[PDB]
């Protein structure tokens, strides 16, 4: 049985929280050298959607199918690997779910792919010739993507909100019992062009931001540098026992605010876009 929550966690908070989780669960690096750079943290997120904010609104009401479209890179500027992520919200008798799915693009590609004119089969056709992954997860790779661009054409899709973050991940790998992220410097940015600005320049991300928190270059209005450090809990837990002792006392501590359907990407539409849309969040003011 696995279970997931999202707690606040306010900044004097921060470090005691630290402490806790360290003292059960290692901290994954990238580097073979286990050193990192300032850059390494960050995860950015550009979340798409229309102007009539179609799918803001299904995910905020929990459709069963809502779906969230976003194009993600890890680390600084010079990432080149973008993934173009989808959302799904799932509900049925067991209870709730969300579950993802995502195939990988050479950021130059990103626009032409977006607006239909490098096919599925263009952009899987390097994957195909080198053999290497087989055949059916080849295909079912390809129908996540025809699937994609589809929806983005059919209901315009456009950039309409990053997030950005630096996160710490405590996972013992191999070992999925308990996983434990941390995320700060928690920021949403204005992506659309919906108040007439051409944010992006019909890119699929602004250019005049990068990674460089706390990105004092912009406008007031065109961010949201959020408060608390958002934490996320992913249990494993085998039936019929209970999460381990440390992480209920952990959950149920003063030192986190639950909020148990926090999304970053409808917190940046409802905060950012706030003078747009007709229906809020619980955990904003009504």
């Amino acid at each position: 049985v696995r279970q997931t929550t999202k707690y606040w966690v306010h900044p004097d908070n921060i470090t005691e929280l630290k402490l806790i989780i360290l003292k059960h669960l290692p901290v994954l690096v990238f580097n073979t050298n286990k050193e990192f750079e300032r850059e390494d943290s960050a995860i950015t997120s550009i979340y798409f959607d229309n102007e009539n904010l179609d799918l803001y609104y299904g995910r905020l009401r929990k459709d069963e199918g809502a779906e969230a479209h976003r194009l993600r890179w890890y680390g600084g500027m010079s990432t080149d690997t973008i993934f173009v992520e989808r959302k799904t919200h799932r509900e049925d008798w067991t209870g709730e779910k969300s579950v993802k799915a995502r195939f990988a693009l050479k950021e130059r590609h990103v626009n032409d792919f977006l607006k239909g004119k490098y096919t599925v089969d263009q952009v899987f056709a390097k994957m195909r010739k080198e053999g290497k992954k087989p055949m059916n997860e080849i295909e079912n790779l390809e129908a996540l993507a025809s699937e994609i661009q589809y929806v983005m054409l059919k209901k315009k899709l456009r950039p309409v909100v990053r997030s950005f973050y630096n996160r710490t991940a405590f996972q013992l790998p191999g070992d999925a019992r308990v996983r434990i992220s941390l995320d700060t410097e928690l920021t949403m940015v204005r992506e659309d062009n919906f108040d007439g600005v051409d944010r992006t320049h019909k890119n699929w991300r602004r250019t005049d931001i990068g990674v460089d928190w706390p990105f004092k270059q912009l406008d007031d209005k065109d961010i949201c540098r959020f408060p608390y450090a958002v934490l996320e809990v992913k249990l494993q837990t085998q039936l019929g026992q209970e999460p381990p002792e440390w992480v209920r006392e952990l959950v149920g501590s003063h030192l986190v605010e639950p909020v148990p359907k926090f999304s970053k990407f409808i917190h940046g539409v409802a905060t950012l876009l706030n003078d747009k849309v007709d229906s809020i969040p619980f955990w904003l003011p009504q």
